[PDB]
């Protein structure tokens, strides 16, 4: 019957305090005369109420789904205070609680580096850009790619990919044109990943 | 209670080369006990084929039932437009859980693909990354491979199938391998294949040039 699911907000989200991340707690498989549940948390073995629930969101296939917010003060996730969801509902024998913090591992400084790109590119008329970035752990991460100054939406990055150092990897695109790119500028490769010199690094080169 | 059935499709690995014969299946889920097995009366969008082997039922940790069939095929009727099918007769329920695949339909493109050299910030490692990009394809049934002086590079790594621009796809791809025998001059290639490609394949192979 009941089952219950919880998920912990974006390393984006984690790796700036303008946005507090969320841990969020999720419940379907939920009828009706199946009273709601409480959002319960304990961090570490804390009572803390700053849950942001909202009500039940009822489903097509009939179900009554509800979910609760917990935001966190960034830092007791950079070491991954221990947190747990509870339920508190008349249906399922006794409550469901599924503990949740940052997968252990001593973290390691990512590799980032800008790829310029190559010659059946630069002949065609609108060319992209990669940044690599290797090593790293873990693959809870963020990028953005920016254009001298202001920034870019025009880019893609690829989902991480296991590799057997036990550490990820990944890269990114930007479809720059002629006109900005021989015409004198760079650009920049803006890397959100936890265990670093504040974190975000930065990189770029121009025409060379 | 919910009998079940789904269906598959072959790897873009097993449909670039004949050496190997692509792999068309057919699973059914979640049967019932008693409940005789079941025939696989399978088409090819209107011919009843007859080379779906058959293995009997293969009961599922939740005590439950599910069962197979194969299908050995062709590099051509599966990349024209053919829309295959399956069929399972069973006394589960009054159902013959008609089913059926095609190839991706759509028109098919033109990957370009580029191999990338270390960044000056990477030089003084260890070992050492090299780069194989491909970019501005649909579909995305593309495989890759690297190599060195014909040699078969398989210490190599993926980026699996992403999305990109034009409705096309894109896929990155990572090589390490020791910067010392690296500076001795030795190229290395990147090798990819999709569907409706230069014979179905081209590479490029570049080293320290
Ligand atoms: C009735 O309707 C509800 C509501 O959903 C509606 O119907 C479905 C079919 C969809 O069409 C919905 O769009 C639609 O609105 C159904 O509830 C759905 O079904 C089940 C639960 O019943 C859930 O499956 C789980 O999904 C989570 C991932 O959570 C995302 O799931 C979907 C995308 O993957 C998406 O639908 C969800 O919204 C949710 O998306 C996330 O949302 C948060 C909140 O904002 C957001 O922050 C995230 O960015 C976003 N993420 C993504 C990726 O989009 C998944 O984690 C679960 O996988 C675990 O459990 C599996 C078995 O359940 C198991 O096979 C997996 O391997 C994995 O196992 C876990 O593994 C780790 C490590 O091994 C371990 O720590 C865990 O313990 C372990 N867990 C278990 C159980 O083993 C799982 O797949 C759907 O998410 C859920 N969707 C919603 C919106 O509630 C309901 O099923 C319907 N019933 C019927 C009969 O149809
Ligand atoms: C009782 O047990 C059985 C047996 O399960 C087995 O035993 C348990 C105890 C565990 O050990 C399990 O790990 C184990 O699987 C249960 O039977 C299962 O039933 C579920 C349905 O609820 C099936 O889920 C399907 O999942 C496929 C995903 O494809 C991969 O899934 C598995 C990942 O590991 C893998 O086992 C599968 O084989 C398949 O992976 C590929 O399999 C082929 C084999 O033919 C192999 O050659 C490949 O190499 C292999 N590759 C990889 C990478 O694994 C999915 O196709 C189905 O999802 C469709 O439907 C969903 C909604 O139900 C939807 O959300 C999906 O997106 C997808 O939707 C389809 O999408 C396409 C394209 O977008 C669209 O055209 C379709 O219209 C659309 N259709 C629908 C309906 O949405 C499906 O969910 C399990 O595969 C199946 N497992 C087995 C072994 O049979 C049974 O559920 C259990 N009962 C209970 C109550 O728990």
């Amino acid at each position: 019957g009941p089952s219950v699911f919880l998920f912990p907000p974006k390393p984006k989200d984690t790796l700036m305090i303008s946005r507090t991340p969320e841990v969020t707690c999720v419940v379907v498989d939920v009828s009706q005369e199946d009273p709601e549940v409480q959002f319960n948390w304990y961090v570490d073995g804390a009572e803390v109420h700053h849950a942001q629930t909202k009500p039940r969101e009822r489903q097509f296939n009939s179900t009554y789904r509800v979910v609760s917010v917990l935001t966190v003060t960034h830092q007791d996730w950079l070491n991954g205070k221990e947190y747990t969801c509870k339920v508190s509902n008349k249906g399922l024998p006794a409550p469901i609680e599924k503990t949740i913090s940052k997968a252990k591992g001593q973290p390691r400084e990512p590799q980032v580096y800008i790829l310029p790109p190559p010659q059946e590119e630069l002949t065609k008329n609108q060319v992209s850009l990669t940044c690599l970035v290797t090593g790293f752990y873990p693959s809870d991460i963020a990028v953005e790619w920016e254009s001298n100054g202001q920034p870019e939406n025009t880019y893609k990055t690829t989902p991480p990919v296991l590799d057997s150092d036990g550490s990820y990897f990944l890269y990114s695109k930007l479809t720059v044109d002629k006109s900005r790119w021989q015409q004198g500028n760079t650009f920049s490769c803006s890397v959100m990943h936890e265990a670093l010199h504040n974190h975000y690094t930065q990189k770029s080169l121009s025409v060379s």
